[PDB]
């Protein structure tokens, strides 16, 4: 595995067919490996890059906090088999005089995570359509985890004309059902514990929807579960449409259970599809 | 020459090296065919957008107005050896749910145009990207006369990592100096025998700056020139940095005369550089 960190030697070690590019932020588990295995599989070039993207951080948030460890990346992802590791510096992304911005409005950037982090979508639009750029992949892996994220990925791709082909992988979860976040390392023991609450409460409502409950049911189904954890603030919990992330107002295959709340140190966010 | 209005066509016919690319809002010129020229000489195949983008007019200019005819389009640029003409129609270049958009920040696209119309340099942004993604060009071409947009669209491909190399090509000028421009028909036979002003002004700065005068001796003799039609109502004249387009206090290489203005039929636009 050849590693990068600078745009020149991006573009020269770069081949022109058979890209697959899964993008993160360092610091991998078993999930990104997950996400890299399915691009190894599927394309005969493998490139994955790691870089914390400021401009996703908006204010208050963990930017600085955010957990970095690039030799273990980078050991990680040779084992893997990846080709190419671009891991570049801010200044690199980023020169002097940098200026443009790329981001998804309406609803599907205004709900949810977009309203609880105003500002984050346009940072991850921005951060994706120049690596896409830079990449020039025929594919790109994204996790399932950060539903929205990949919605939002997948429209400025269909709106702007990327010629890239998203692909969502499922979340890789731990034997309690907590999704696999690097995140999670800021949880103490104590809260590690409760944490497994988000996927019980999205299970409650798949639950419901199995044995034939409405909606309504289905969301009361999973408040209670999230109820019996009052260490966790929530932020939302609500079953919307696959694609457009709105409320439902009855059942659609794909239905969407998600969620998101926050411990004292740490922020958590997970998602299910719940119907059928 | 072959005319395509959907994407699936374009895609389809569109080579994966050599391209030239000229995007235009149609009603073709002398001076689209420059760059027309300029792009089959220096490309193998040739492509030619033609589309009204509503995304970079705002609700009182002119829009509905705004002067079409395909077929004359067609007619020249077949002559002129294009390979393939792109004119999609809105809901093609825009369908429902298109949600995305591209913007160049700060005072680039805040000075001058941009004061004069909110919005449109985002609306020229989004569009030339959408464009340059679905075409993948090597080259594309742009005229200088609209010189405020030459360096947005350069920007936001420095910026983004468009691997596209952007032409700026000199206006090209009617006998009395006027600079060709599709608004052009919208002059009245009075009109335009004034509409030579701006380009007038532009003149009379570059000569004091070729005499050794200085940058306000300049625009003193700009402003002069202007006064003498006082049918033309000024939005701005000054003398910039080629690069910043901040006004300048002292000459400096590349230094760029820039003219706007409006008769009551129609806004006109020139600029010319003026040092040394
Ligand atoms: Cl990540
Ligand atoms: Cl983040
Ligand atoms: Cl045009
Ligand atoms: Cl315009
Ligand atoms: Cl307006």
């Amino acid at each position: 595995m050849r590693t990068v960190s600078t745009v020149a030697e991006l573009r020269a070690a770069l081949p022109r067919e058979g890209v697959g590019f899964v993008p993160t932020m360092g610091y991998l588990h078993r999930g990104h490996l997950a996400l890299v295995e399915r691009a190894r599989r599927e394309n005969p070039f493998v490139v994955v890059s790691v870089f914390v993207n400021p401009l996703q951080f908006g204010p208050g948030e963990d930017y600085h906090r955010y957990p970095r460890d690039l030799e273990r990346d980078r050991a990680l992802l040779q084992e893997a088999g990846v080709d190419l590791l671009f891991a570049p510096g801010v200044e690199e992304m980023y020169p002097e005089g940098f200026a443009t911005r790329v981001q998804v409005e309406g609803p599907l950037t205004a709900l949810w995570e977009g309203a609880v982090r105003p500002g984050h979508f346009q940072g991850v639009a921005t951060v994706v359509a120049r690596l896409f750029l830079l990449v020039q992949p025929q594919r790109a892996y994204f996790g399932e985890k950060d539903y929205q994220q990949l919605l939002v990925v997948r429209r400025m791709v269909r709106d702007l004309g990327f010629p890239v082909e998203v692909v969502g992988v499922p979340t890789v979860r731990e034997e309690d059902g907590l999704a696999l976040s690097s995140r999670n390392v800021y949880l103490s023991p104590e809260t590690r514990k409760k944490a497994p609450v988000l996927y019980r409460a999205l299970l409650a409502m798949r639950e419901v929807a199995g044995q034939g409950g409405s909606v309504a049911e289905a969301l009361r189904a999973g408040e209670e579960a999230l109820r019996a954890v009052p260490e966790f603030r929530k932020d939302y919990l609500a079953i919307v449409h696959p694609e457009t992330l709105l409320p439902l107002s009855d059942w659609v295959a794909g239905a969407r259970g998600i969620v998101a709340g926050r411990f004292p140190e740490a922020r958590l966010i997970d998602n299910l599809e719940v119907y059928p």
